[PDB]
């Protein structure tokens, strides 16, 4: 079949990240010293250059701010984040270059809108490497709005916050740009990986995986290696959309288990509605959010993971709960804050006649707060052949369709229909006709027709449906494709609204 296609115009030039304008329908498509814009039928249209350029790592303050007595070299910008900001109509992309650049570009042509200024804290991270490093824009009404921003800081400390909320106004010329949300001499809107930390466990980091505004909060979700083999432990981290003080802060480890094995090791996730089957099975709305998500064998290597993988669903009033009874308990001295990466030791919860309304956002007593008792998600699909690497989903008519990418470069499209099932991988599709691990990132077209998957070297437009391969009826009402009814006046196999 004649799908869409964009290969990469380069050998190193490879891609990064991937987002679609919800109502354009332009690709704008994150990569190594490139970000283009395509259109629709991914055929290009704007190439836009962030790179080479001359830099050296070990310089900081980064050569934008200062001249740096170092060996230079044309180092290559990888691209770290890639969010469209819908309020203000504006691209916002990050690299890897002079200790963490980000410019907000332009929709219509990628032309630079924004330098942030040459204080040296508006760069966020000297981290190369992606899937490191995620943030969400949040402009609720009445507000400039903000980004809330986690990365990997690579034992500098000092240099970087690991997770911080930057202001993002709306004069795009303001020099405002960058700034934390908050910054006095002990209160900030950032939170920073201590050094006592640091020394303790030899290579520790924090890398940020997926984010998500949802209802009044924001949650992030972090793998990091654990405080005393080598233990990795996947989190959900929760803010309050307004709160600068970082007060907010609560983090419960998550992950699921079916059959005995234990999947704990977050490859990727993706909010979407939940499935009409999901909705029934979590007791939610069909309004109310649920995060997908993938993940490994056990807690051991992270960096050379496994093959056993495991597609699951968290729905989001279900870690908004077992926050509030893990706050509502703290809140009665029953038990320990159990977040020794930020504290560096016990800290016993202080019972305070406090009432833990349905979104509560903090003090400055009982924060940060942890927890060490797993957010367990419900398992949708599992294998030991193919590791899973990506994960999007959506709902069409009642039923959510559910796509996972493979190391092999595979395309599964799995039906959720919950308990005692779980997940029935109706079709399996090979997207790269080598074997390309697909990529984190995957979207739709505006009006769901499409989803855009991409591997290092390959951006192909997939649809979703293809039920013309089903020939008879015997056979259309058979796979369990929830697009495809069989069509009267027409004696073929195919989708619902063209019949
Ligand atoms: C989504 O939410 C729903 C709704 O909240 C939830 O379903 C409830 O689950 C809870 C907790 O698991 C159940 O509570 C248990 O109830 C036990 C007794 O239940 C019987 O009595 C119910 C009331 O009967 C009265 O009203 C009916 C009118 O309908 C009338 O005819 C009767 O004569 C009587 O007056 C009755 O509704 C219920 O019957 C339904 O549910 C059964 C399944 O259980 C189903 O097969 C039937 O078809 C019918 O729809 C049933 O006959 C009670 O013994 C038990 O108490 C123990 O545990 C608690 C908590 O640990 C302790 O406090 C207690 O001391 C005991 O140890 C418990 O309270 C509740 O029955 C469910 N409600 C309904 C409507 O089904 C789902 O779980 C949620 N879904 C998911 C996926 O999570
Ligand atoms: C990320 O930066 C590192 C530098 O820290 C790059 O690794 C270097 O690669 C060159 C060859 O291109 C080698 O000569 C050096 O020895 C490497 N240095 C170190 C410290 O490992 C790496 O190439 C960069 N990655 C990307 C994707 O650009
Ligand atoms: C895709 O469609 C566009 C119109 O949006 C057209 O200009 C372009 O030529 C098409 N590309 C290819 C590769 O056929």
């Amino acid at each position: 079949p004649q799908y869409s296609t964009f290969h990469s115009e380069n050998r190193d030039w490879t891609f990064n990240h991937l987002t679609v304008h919800r109502r354009t329908g332009a690709v704008y498509v994150g990569a190594i010293n490139r970000v283009y814009k395509l259109t629709g039928n991914l055929t290009i249209q704007v190439a836009h250059k962030t790179g080479p350029e001359e830099d050296n790592k070990a310089c900081y303050p980064p050569l934008i701010v200062q001249p740096c007595s170092e060996v230079l070299t044309l180092t290559n910008n990888v691209n770290k984040l890639l969010i469209i900001d819908y309020s203000e109509n504006r691209l916002l992309a990050c690299g890897s270059l002079y200790q963490g650049v980000c410019k907000l570009l332009r929709l219509d042509d990628l032309f630079i809108l924004v330098e942030p200024s040459h204080k040296k804290e508006h760069y966020l991270s000297s981290v190369n490497k992606t899937g490191t490093m995620y943030g969400v824009i949040v402009r609720s009404e009445g507000e400039d709005g903000k980004l809330f921003i986690g990365t990997a800081v690579d034992g500098k400390q000092d240099y970087f916050p690991t997770l911080s909320s930057r202001k993002l106004p709306r004069d795009p010329e303001s020099s405002a740009m960058l700034d934390y949300e908050l910054h006095s001499d002990f209160v900030s809107s950032l939170i920073k990986i201590p050094s006592d930390t640091l020394a303790l466990v030899s290579h520790f980091d924090i890398f940020y995986i997926y984010g998500f505004a949802s209802g009044g909060f924001v949650y992030f979700l972090t793998v990091q290696p654990e405080t005393p083999d080598l233990f990795y432990t996947s989190r959900i981290v929760r803010l309050c959309k307004d709160d600068p003080k970082f007060h907010s802060y609560v983090s419960l480890p998550f992950g699921c288990t079916r059959a005995g094995v234990e999947y704990r090791l977050l490859q990727a996730a993706y909010l979407a509605k939940p499935g009409e089957a999901l909705a029934q099975a979590f007791n939610i709305s069909s309004d109310e959010d649920v995060l997908f998500a993938i993940f490994s064998k056990g807690q051991k290597q992270y960096h050379h993971p496994p093959d056993d993988s495991a597609l699951c669903a968290f729905p989001i009033r279900a870690i908004n709960l077992q926050i509030k009874e893990r706050l509502q308990s703290c809140y009665h001295g029953e038990g320990n804050l159990e977040l020794n990466w930020l504290l560096g030791k016990d800290v016993q919860c202080t019972k305070a006649p406090v009432p833990i309304d349905d979104n509560f956002c903090g003090l400055d007593i009982n924060q940060p707060l942890g927890g060490s008792t797993p957010v367990e998600g419900l398992t949708l699909y599992t294998t030991s052949r193919d590791r899973l690497t990506s994960v999007a989903s959506y709902v069409y008519n009642g039923y959510s369709v559910v796509f996972v990418g493979t190391k092999s470069g595979k395309l599964k499209k799995i039906r959720a229909d919950g308990p005692p099932h779980g997940g029935v991988q109706y079709e399996m599709v090979s997207v790269f006709k080598d074997g390309s691990p697909i990529l984190r990132d995957m979207a739709f077209s505006i009006n769901q027709l499409y989803l855009y998957v991409m591997s290092e070297r390959q951006v192909t437009r997939v649809p979703v449906e293809s039920c013309e391969q089903y020939t008879t009826c015997g056979e259309c009402l058979s796979s369990g494709d929830p697009h495809c009814g069989w069509c009267a006046l027409h004696n073929m196999c195919s989708r619902r609204d063209k019949c």
